[PDB]
């Protein structure tokens, strides 16, 4: 068996200004800390993955669930995916409203139904028959994000976020959650919510979690062109170096990712500024935001 | 400069009734001719692959615009996707309703906004933002359609369709249209609106578009998984026998495909029963159904 591992990130952008800082790095922490506790404790990649984006989806630091980004309506809309690379078994939802976690219906897309993705109305009628809460639009809305769209209309990074994993049985998964771009037309799907852009898991490969400008990533698929340069016997940095290498000169988009292989290496990379990013594996983790600042703690 | 080719599909699925033939014959036909007729008074690639499809949008042979198959509540969804192989700009729209034609509000979503994906309430929104008539929803409703979602509601072959093209500037683009899949949950999207899954075109490979299980299209992005072989030198026939064996042993979904190379080679493959497709080249217009079975006529 395999000694398990999760990687996380938040936004794929510009610089955290010094005040967030603190914020930032604590719910990374948080969020890699829960993934690894359902790995330490014997549980699925996908469990696994579920848990790590539900803590950063509820905490309003980061532009998914809670603290997701308006569009122009001044409306929270989000998108999410997950997929388990046994079977490849997969989970979407687009343009969800009124709802602390997407992230946990896009896996009762996944396990509940035979579709793999559904949006808008129809994910709002399946929550309903599921028995997912309704909260008000006001619990996910931020005096943050309420300045942020009113000072739009006349560098930044916003906290689109992911997880992937391996877990003791060689399993690989993926999950991406996000609030979308400020002041996004009504609407406005990006890239976490597809397979392929905003994610991909594989067994027989790895699993990918991506960040950025959603159209580019969606242009490039970002999520299995990083794999494709694995199988063809690229390493993880390398992979990462050549797809994120593409985006940039094909499309001229930024951002970054975060990879798994089936075999246990792990990378976290980006060409925007920055990207919040954790990894827990092995007793430790990792941590980062701007190039080079990696610390190392022993985990408990 | 190039010689340019339009291929079109329809539905890569179950035995084609007797009484349905020569109907789907003329519709195929049809739709090739009007591609071609683009093409050939140097029209771009994108330009042809939309006029295709708006063919058969308008054709209620077939599940896309008037014609698409009834959810599980009686209505009418539609997917749909374009793609330019140029700068890999791209439009896609999901779960739009009572509109006559998805794919020109694909278009409009390339050439017009800043996005490249619009869902449900939101692309509604925008298509009466754009002058798009909001008919009658019953008009794309067919007796036909009715029948199918009551016997379900107490295996076949649902024509969804596409088309690729290389023009006599050697871009390549690819179209996409469906309704989808009788009886399905209300908000569902399938593959025809994702890119690299429905679809895939690109200047640098070629064009793709794709029809079948729908769920299992995207699982395997089919279409880009098909390009990735055309990259590694394999024939656009091997690739396409590649990527739906694929599809095949690994997610167990049939399917089907047309694909164009940069250089303006061609095949329309499936691993289902049958597929009607037809493709023009050379002032000839090729046209089939099934394997062992094509016909080759003057496009006078
Ligand atoms: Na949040
Ligand atoms: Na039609």
């Amino acid at each position: 068996h395999m000694n398990p591992i999760v990687v996380v990130h938040g936004g794929g952008a510009g610089p955290i200004s010094k005040d967030r800082k603190e914020r930032v790095h604590q719910g990374m922490v948080r969020a890699a800390t829960v993934g690894y506790g359902i790995l330490r404790e014997g549980g699925s990649a996908v469990d696994a993955v579920e848990g790590a984006v539900v803590a950063l989806e509820d905490d309003p630091e980061f532009n998914a669930g809670c603290g997701s980004v308006l569009n122009t309506n001044g409306e929270v809309e989000m998108d999410a995916s997950i997929m388990d690379g046994k079977d490849l078994s997969a989970g979407a939802v687009s343009a969800v409203q009124c709802i602390a976690n997407p992230i946990k219906l896009a896996r009762l897309v996944m396990e509940k139904t035979p579709h793999c993705f559904l949006t808008d109305q129809g994910a709002a009628q399946f929550a309903a028959a599921m028995g997912v809460p309704e909260i008000p639009g006001e619990k996910l809305v931020t005096e943050r994000n309420k300045k942020r769209l009113e000072k739009e209309k006349h560098q930044k990074n916003l906290g689109t976020v992911g997880a992937v994993a391996l877990d003791c049985k060689g399993n690989v998964a993926y999950a991406t959650s996000t609030g979308g771009i400020v002041n996004k037309m009504v609407g406005r799907v990006g890239d976490s919510p597809c397979l392929g852009a905003g994610g991909y898991a594989d067994n027989d490969i790895g699993a990918v979690s991506t960040t950025g400008h959603g159209e580019s990533i969606l242009k490039v698929n970002l999520a299995r062109l990083t794999l494709f340069h694995i199988e063809q016997g690229k390493t993880v940095e390398e992979a990462a170096d050549l797809s994120l290498g593409y985006m940039k000169s094909r499309v001229k988009g930024l951002g970054g990712l975060i990879v798994v292989s089936k075999t246990g290496d792990w990378v976290a990379k980006w060409t925007s500024t920055s990207m919040p990013w954790a990894a827990a594996k092995d007793g430790k983790l990792h941590f980062g935001i701007d190039p080079d600042d990696t610390t190392i703690t022993d985990l408990p």
